[PDB]
């Protein structure tokens, strides 16, 4: 039953999830292929092309580094979306108390958000814009400065991430394990967690074995990037509510402040 379920997941990630793993790479290979931003001109370009309501202000129009922060929130909303589309394949999740349901994504999603990111980063830069925009990880480090500290912790972790060549198969464990945590705060039936965690990081663990033959560590990898992630996540709310308190424009997104509300 195991192998059929494993296949459950992946299949349930390839229908809710925009980008994939395989996706991405077709487009980073080299119809519509993607615009390179790689400098202020080619940044405004792209908006104009692809998030034209964004830049159509003129004078009101926001500073570049405010409307390329609206631009990640706007992808993290979205993926928010699949990623609540996508638990309900889990075994368990369903049948649990709609508030720990809303628990487990509010916690689980930034987690899933920068293990899924590392699928369309290479050590360049990074697909956006599903698909339709490359913008390189040097101009996003040259903007000016809290933003610049956004992207390049995740394609650090990326970087190593990616290492490990994980498929979209295992991807797909991957981020149901990340979302079935028992230790989120605010749980009300732990046990029942805790057994669905249980048997989601056992399909996992078997899947690595039948799928990675050559890493007999890999399991124990992915526990520690699990790990990983929540760090990542934490420093990632400490940078943002440094941008929510100093930066007036860059206005949060209301459906990602109740995410990170009484998260770290
Ligand atoms: C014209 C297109 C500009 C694109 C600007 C960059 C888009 C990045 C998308 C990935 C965002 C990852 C970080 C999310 C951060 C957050 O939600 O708090």
């Amino acid at each position: 039953d195991l192998k059929s379920l494993a296949k459950r997941i992946y299949e349930a990630y390839l229908k809710n999830f925009n980008m994939n793993k395989v996706k991405a790479r077709v487009i980073l290979s080299g119809n519509n292929p993607p615009f390179v931003i790689h400098d202020m001109e080619t940044l405004c370009m792209a908006e104009k092309t692809l998030v034209a309501k964004l830049v159509a202000n003129g004078i009101q129009n926001k500073e570049a580094e405010v409307r390329i922060f609206h631009c990640c929130q706007c992808t993290s909303v979205e993926t928010v979306t699949e990623l609540t589309e996508f638990a309900k394949a889990i075994p368990g999740f369903a049948n649990l108390d709609l508030n720990d349901q809303v628990t487990l994504l509010k916690y689980g999603v930034y987690e899933a958000i920068f293990a899924m990111l590392s699928s369309v980063m290479n050590k360049d830069g990074m697909l956006v814009a599903y698909g339709n925009g490359f913008i390189t990880r040097e101009f996003l480090k040259s903007l000016r400065k809290p933003f610049c500290d956004i992207m390049e912790p995740k394609f650090d972790f990326a970087m190593k991430f990616n290492a490990l060549e994980l498929d979209d198969s295992d991807i797909s464990l991957f981020v149901a394990a990340i979302i079935c945590c028992g230790d989120r705060p605010g749980l009300l039936n732990v046990g029942h967690i805790e057994k669905m965690q249980e048997g989601i990081v056992h399909v996992l663990r078997l899947h690595l074995q039948s799928n990675h033959p050559d890493d007999i560590f890999l399991f124990p990898k992915l526990l520690q990037k699990m790990a990983d992630l929540r760090q990542l996540v934490t420093e990632h709310a400490q940078l943002v509510q440094i941008i929510k308190k100093t930066e007036s424009d860059a206005a949060l997104h209301p459906l990602l402040q109740e995410i990170y509300r009484d998260m770290y």
